[PDB]
């Protein structure tokens, strides 16, 4: 089955209007993917240890030293938004739909090919290229998800964002239990603190392998491979914001005194003395209803300890936190100028809101017994020290998170952000994920990976340490995958108009080609539109 | 049936999507209607003279002169986007529609009310209202369309545009035939220049009354009255815009060198020689093949005389143009910021495009000969005088309209613009009308015509010039209509995102009331999405 | 529709017109002369010609 | 029976100038050994 | 006209309007156009002054070739460098009809 | 359509031919203002650059379907129905002159 | 512009901007596609509309 196609390339999006306001979104997105022999067909343990780092008392955040398996597998990935769709697609979807949900998937593999590259060592020397029309490329799908979840996405290795651009799967790896402790120290830090990789604890080794828990295929250039259809089982993801805070939650006081001319400076005034007001507080002390004292249902948001670093057994780790700044280094293949030199990521620091967000230096506590205006002794503000430190407050150490913690999840972050992701393991789960704002819960879509198969030559010996030596091969293959989304479109609630993206005189050249062919993708808000939280 | 209200109150705007990109507007818009006793029960025929003004050599444009019927009723006009929709919708109409088409509209008149005012003499002295429950509210919808089509938007006297804000009628008249001579001068002219109104051709005499031709209905407070729905038979408008010309229409000539480095000036080359290169062109005598000589199929755009007036029987008028800049001049009640002191309208220039628009600056024409770099003899540029005047070139007389012109309709104009307007009863007619973007062909919509009934006092004498004294008495009415559309979901085609109408921190005012309570409605571009020519 | 009179006739006579009564640059209607803020019965906008 | 049009007019929209297109009669075609 | 001794009212002249008959562009062989797409205005022209054959809401599609990319063994999309790929072209047979 | 830089596929069955470099207009502005040789001082000529309300990047891949023919593959467009009117093969001679 | 620089040049104009894309266009719309002399004369000298 040389001399025939075994696919279809494909990568338009279908806006599908179904009945009653929803529509079905197909993200079709089909590749090039150039990939080539393994370095090593082996599986190798590698540590990587960097203390000289952090033995500069005060370089404790970083931290690298971890341990990894190195397999010999690449892995296709396409979850990121921008595999899915181009600056025009993501406008429309922002723009006028409500609401998106995560409907299916899948993938296939067409019009496989194998060369092998034969150094024609004459003179320069040359360099020549050969089918190899008997070779297979090996495919395996992880259905069952045995294999450790990998997203490339966090670490902007997914595939490309171009159409038009021929790409790359990525080489599997993936963690390895070790010990590692690390102790905190500054500047002044007295003595060398201690800092050491112990090993690895037997009882949490687990060394996977593809070859012995997922079936391969070999596929030869008129071969094909199609996965089915995944549905996913994630909640719908919105797109419309909150504005509203604990301030501006509720039935306004009631002004008894109202401007009577236009003015700056003309504002009203309720009119009536703060510890005279009628209403609820939930300080049984005072008679004083403020604004800042008035009872509200709950609380939008919360408070935590910021640029905290949390040990556990493998060392330090930032505590992650739900609220509102995500920090994307990409570059070439996945935004960044395209013609750009040197090796400098491109980066950006995808801001979201005042929906959940806090501004520490407004924090303040207080004595029980109020007692305004409040003294210093009766007071704690992010400006008093902690620990005697210049630099810390309570605000640092703070956390107000409760059981009237009002919140919502991560929105969309075009083009590099991640889509799906899977769910941790534990009896007990994050009430949302950092990374993705869709969490398939008990089934997420399995793990492809690809491998040039060994191409051996006459010369072969297994009991021999040696290294097998192969002839040069690679692989180019097609890919196409079909993601589907279910939306709601939105209506317009309010007088006013609403934010919308659009082009300006500004952006107008961040989507469209240079007189080199040059091109970037820049990234996008998502949830640009007000939506009543209460 | 006094104490029972005969009608509801509706101001929403219904979006139902139906099947396949296609969704179905409800535009519903009530209001209050105040509406005061006539002026004079009678039909009078007035002239308005202002020679004075033109009497002015220089002064024509300035002209007044017109015959007018004025009646004894009022017509409530709703012709106007501003009556259907706000801001909010507007946005989302323009926004994420393509094609507007106008289906259908209905009108009820309920809640009645007919008061009288007692002008209590007493001291100040005082002033009192009452109810006269069996006073009448005449009410006359002009089915046939018997009366001339008088559309209040083009005077800006249509229905408020504020869903809270009362509004009224206004009174009806319309043109009578007359003759009228006014000859141009500029202010060297000398002596008096020729200006007279000659006055009525009997042949062409038509007195049109209500009463005589439209069924009057009497509501008294019990009574409503409703129209039926009507169905209008006009073509879609569109929602995108077209930018190409001439010279962006067809296969761009093939550039021999390309750029190979980023750079304003790294412009790419056709590499040909413009008179040894290939192609069409319609120019028999040279071989110069260039971007403006080449054969493009027809032309987009035309060109007309510029502040061109023209003179019939009834005195001077614009010559009238399909290019692209409407004016609109209006207040308070449709659009101006409502607390706006003086009496000085708000206005606008709805700037449109380059979609057929024309710089006259860019004209120019040659000796057939060609022969460059062209003799001065053998061009006339917009620079060389016409008739020895300083001022005028041949572009102010110019027109270039003809068998290959291409042309776009109106926009919609919101809040202001008119939306639909009546066809011209001539055997030939205009490919299109510059006031409004829908125009009914056979059928449009009957006048809604209404008018306090006489509300006699115990003197009346039919047989005495006198003039009949009557109560005084007033009508506040409620208003409500339904305007229907059917558009299209428009689709992202390009690479690049769009111009979509958005919140600015520069707008954000523009869209909420102040502490007065003042507000305003700001006109908004409606065609804003390129489409293809060609 | 015409301009609505804010002055009419008391009396017959040939001489007694009605008056529009606003500023011709301080009227109210549609141009198609961005330009100008005159708005007369030779400047004010018409359907076609 | 037919029409008169200006002659070596061009007209001037946003991206510039261009011959005013003609119904009348007359084309010249240039072209090159794939094509005659 | 307007001074120049190379221009007459003619050069300006236009009589086009509503008694002009006038009749559609004829066949050019072999190298005039066949058919052509109708401009997506409002308003169209009476007629395209390129072709004698205008296909009003539907003509053919465009037909785009391209020979797929054949990359060597060293390809990297994270490189400004500039794609190699084995020089490759392509050959094949074309057929139309056209049925008048 | 590159029948207007004549660029059509050949003209001769034997003669092999090629298709041609597809490429579009892209949105532009720019001022060019007449003069003749007398005309004095340099006049207005200049490239204002783009409008982003009209700009439109379009891509194949985006929006049609790609075939990939291998050599034992063969690609067949359906049959399309042209709307067109009929093109005369005979002229009329008449002016108004010969009219009546 | 150095062409159309040089007063009296406009018709020379040539300024653009076009998209350059990586397809070829195969384009068949032109009657010597389709038609050869012969066939030519036949259409045009018996037929009298087409």
């Amino acid at each position: 089955g040389v001399g025939i196609s075994t696919g279809t390339f494909n990568n338009q999006t279908e806006f599908k209007f179904l009945e009653n306001g929803w529509v079905e979104i197909t993200a079709n997105s089909s590749r090039l993917v150039h990939l080539n022999m393994p370095e090593s067909e082996n599986y190798k343990r590698v540590v990587v240890n960097n203390m000289d780092k952090t033995a500069v008392k005060g370089n404790m955040a970083l931290d690298d030293i971890h341990v990894e398996i190195v397999t010999p597998w690449s892995l296709v990935d396409a979850n990121a938004w921008g595999v899915w769709f181009n600056p025009g697609d993501w406008q429309l979807i922002v723009n006028t739909m409500s609401e998106l949900h995560l409907v299916s998937f899948e993938q296939e593999i067409f019009n496989v090919v194998l060369k092998t590259v034969s150094e024609s060592a004459t003179q320069p020397p040359t360099k020549v290229y050969n089918n190899d029309l008997t070779a297979s490329l090996m495919v395996a799908l992880d259905s069952n998800n045995t294999m450790p979840f990998t997203p490339a996405a966090m670490r902007s290795e997914t595939l490309g964002f171009y159409p038009w651009k021929p790409t790359i799967p990525t080489p599997w790896r993936y963690y390895f239990q070790w010990d590692r402790t690390l102790i905190p120290s500054h500047t002044g830090t007295s003595g060398t603190p201690t800092n050491v990789y112990h090993g690895t604890d037997p009882d949490d080794v687990q060394f996977y392998t593809i070859e012995n828990s997922v079936p391969v295929h070999l596929l030869r250039t008129g071969d094909e491979f199609a996965t089915g259809t995944f549905f996913f089982d994630c909640k719908p993801c919105r797109l419309t914001h909150t504005w509203q805070t604990n301030r501006a939650l509720g039935l306004p006081p009631f002004l008894n005194s109202l401007p009577q001319s236009e003015g700056a400076t003309n504002f009203g005034d309720i009119g009536v003395q703060q510890d005279k007001r009628r209403g609820v507080t939930q300080m049984g002390n005072t008679d004083y209803i403020t604004e800042a004292t008035i009872m509200r249902p709950a609380e939008v948001g919360y408070s935590a300890p910021y640029y905290s670093f949390e040990a556990s057994t493998q060392g330090p780790f930032k505590t992650p936190i739900a609220a509102g700044d995500p920090r994307y280094a990409f570059g070439r293949q996945h935004g960044q100028k395209t013609t750009t030199t040197g090796e400098t990521p491109e980066r950006f620091t995808y801001i979201a809101h005042q929906d959940t967000g806090r501004y520490p230096e407004g924090d303040w506590i207080q004595n029980i017994n109020f007692n305004l205006p409040v003294t210093n002794d009766n007071v704690l503000l992010p400006t008093d020290p902690i620990g005697g430190k210049t630099g810390i407050n309570y605000t640092n150490i703070f956390n107000t998170y409760g059981p009237l913690t009002a919140l919502n999840n991560v929105p969309p972050v075009y083009p590099n952000g991640q889509i799906w992701d899977k769910e941790f393991d534990t009896d007990l789960k994050p009430r949302l994920h950092i990374n993705a704002p869709f969490v398939c819960q008990n089934n997420c879509p399995g793990q492809l990976f690809v491998k040039v198969a060994p191409n051996l030559t006459n010369q072969y010996d297994p009991d021999a340490s040696a290294n097998m030596s192969r002839i040069v091969t690679y692989s180019d293959f097609w890919w196409k995958g079909k993601l589907v989304f279910k939306a709601k479109l939105r209506a317009s609630h309010t007088w006013n108009p609403i934010q919308q993206m659009s082009i300006n005189v500004d952006n107008q050249f961040n989507y469209v080609p240079n007189n080199i062919g040059a091109m970037k993708i820049v990234y996008e808000k998502s949830q640009l539109a007000p939506r009543k939280l209460y």
